[PDB]
């Protein structure tokens, strides 16, 4: 029993963290085979924040112009090249300590475990989604750009994010690791903002499908409502709609519980209705959408 | 910016994690140098567990009796004692993987990450606390036990839990790593329940200091007020009593801010009177207990 946020274990990770310098900018660095994967912006000066043209800032860098340390072993660069807004830095040694791994972009709503670290330094783990808006609500001082964001599918290392700048309302901004940024947003000083935010329904369901097999069931109703009625409460309330495949993804849940899913929709109508009257949900007061259904069925089974 | 429940990373403590087996019951084993520690109810059938003796059950016990995996490589067992609640197993192998390690017992209020693990198989990893009542809200399955709590200091693991149990609440019980039970429970088949617990008053301190640090001040006053009166509201609202040395531990974080502990004192003694008013403090509608002063410090600097 019991329901926490939990991230997966980050040991395959930590062996792939390695720090870059380049002029006065430390970053950290994700090893892989003989490849060192940053945040290209590491080439940049406070000079060349407005209008960057990363090209030329990378063709007047030469590969001794990158200081990558795995810990106190220095790691020779004999290559550098940039893939959209990473930079790839070909070392002459293959990190023994790679793991099967593989590139993936996720979609917003799903979650993955954060290896938050600083100086090429592991300092700790937790679990994160993508936001609606593309944004993540992550934990990030100056120095964690880098940062990889992963999830774990049997003795494989998914890596799904890398950390790239903070936005003003104090949410992140990164990339997949082919360098391609989530949502509308670039490594260049802009007045860029996080645009509005929704609530990831599905989740939210997912969550309450945790709760009644953790023994927590007084928001459950007999009622049950139409996925189109459903739908039209939720977007009032800012909760993105509800598909067919949403509900067909929540079946497993729905058997194991007995409880239909658009019964569990109904709940759902009522709680935002109504609210929660001073009582609580797996220790919440508020309606948690940062567990997808895998994530339930991973911890409660 | 950004606040999360933030584990330490598991690298060091997956690499000590194994299976045993004795009977048909399997669990988790943490190995270290030549030794692998685990629950001693492993030795137990359905039969012993209302009455156990387990200096009698383990005399009537062999080395062979006790299956050690180290992943797929056997370790061979040349020696078994029971030290507590925990039963020690002498292996031929050291464990090349051993870390600098340490055996600590911690306080209620404290908190440690939780290395979840099946089948000596490493799960995932979350953050916890010591409640007041010597629970832990953890989140676990059959076949869990043996799985460890740990918090990391420099390079050295200071392991300080054990998991043993479920309790009827849904809650987890289990000892520090020399067997010793935290709170009034024992590995027999008993109607043991949680006491009566209370909120870590301190911590919710230190997370008002992590709200204020990430820009959240909404809650903020200009009042101040004793310690004395302020614990005579606290404990109405079943609050841990904040000593001196409370307020002497805060003050890091109330330089940082420029706010008093007494002047935070008095935000919490109305937000305590009057709740929130459909407002948030970092992402959450109560008051959050599980983040001690250090983890505030060590995450937001
Ligand atoms: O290291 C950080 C940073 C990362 N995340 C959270 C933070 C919170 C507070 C302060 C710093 C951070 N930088 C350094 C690099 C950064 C973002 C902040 O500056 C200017 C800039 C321009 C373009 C990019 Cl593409 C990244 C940056
Ligand atoms: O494996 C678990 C377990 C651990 N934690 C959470 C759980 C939630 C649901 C079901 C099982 C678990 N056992 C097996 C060993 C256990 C506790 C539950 O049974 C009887 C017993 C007697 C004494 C002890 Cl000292 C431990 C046990």
């Amino acid at each position: 029993s019991g329901f926490r946020k939990m991230a997966f274990p980050s040991g395959k990770v930590e062996g792939c963290m390695v720090q870059v310098t380049c002029g006065t900018t430390t970053l950290n660095g994700l090893w892989l085979d003989d490849v060192v994967y940053c945040p290209r912006h590491v080439i940049c000066t406070s000079e060349d924040m407005l209008n960057p043209n990363y090209e030329d800032l990378l063709i007047r860098k030469s590969n001794h112009n990158f200081l990558v340390q795995a810990g106190n072993v220095q790691l020779r660069v004999i290559g550098h090249s940039m893939q959209n807004c990473v930079l790839k830095l070909k070392v002459d040694t293959a990190n023994p300590k790679t793991p099967k791994y593989k590139f993936v972009r996720i979609q917003p709503g799903q979650t993955f475990s954060v290896l938050a670290c600083y100086n090429g330094s592991p300092s700790g783990v937790y679990q994160c989604a993508m936001r609606p808006n593309f944004t993540i609500k992550g934990s990030f001082l100056n120095g964690s750009c880098g940062s990889v964001g992963f999830n774990i599918d049997y003795d494989c290392v998914s890596f799904c994010y890398m950390h790239h700048m903070e936005l003003p309302t104090g949410v992140h901004a990164g990339t997949d690791l082919e360098g391609n940024f989530y949502g509308p947003f670039v490594d260049r000083q802009t007045a860029q903002a996080a645009g509005t935010d929704t609530t990831i329904t599905v989740n939210v369901l997912a969550w309450l499908y945790a709760a009644v097999i953790n023994g927590d069931r007084w928001f459950l109703n007999r009622f049950t409502t139409t996925l189109n009625d459903f739908n039209l409460v939720a977007m009032k309330y800012n909760y993105e709609p509800l598909t067919q495949d949403h509900v067909d993804i929540l079946g497993p849940l729905s058997a194991q519980t007995g409880i239909a899913v658009l019964d569990m929709c109904a709940s759902l109508k009522e709680l935002l209705q109504n609210g929660m009257n001073g009582r609580t949900i797996l220790g919440s007061a508020l309606l948690e959408d940062e567990f997808t259904p895998f994530d339930v069925v991973r911890q409660c089974s």
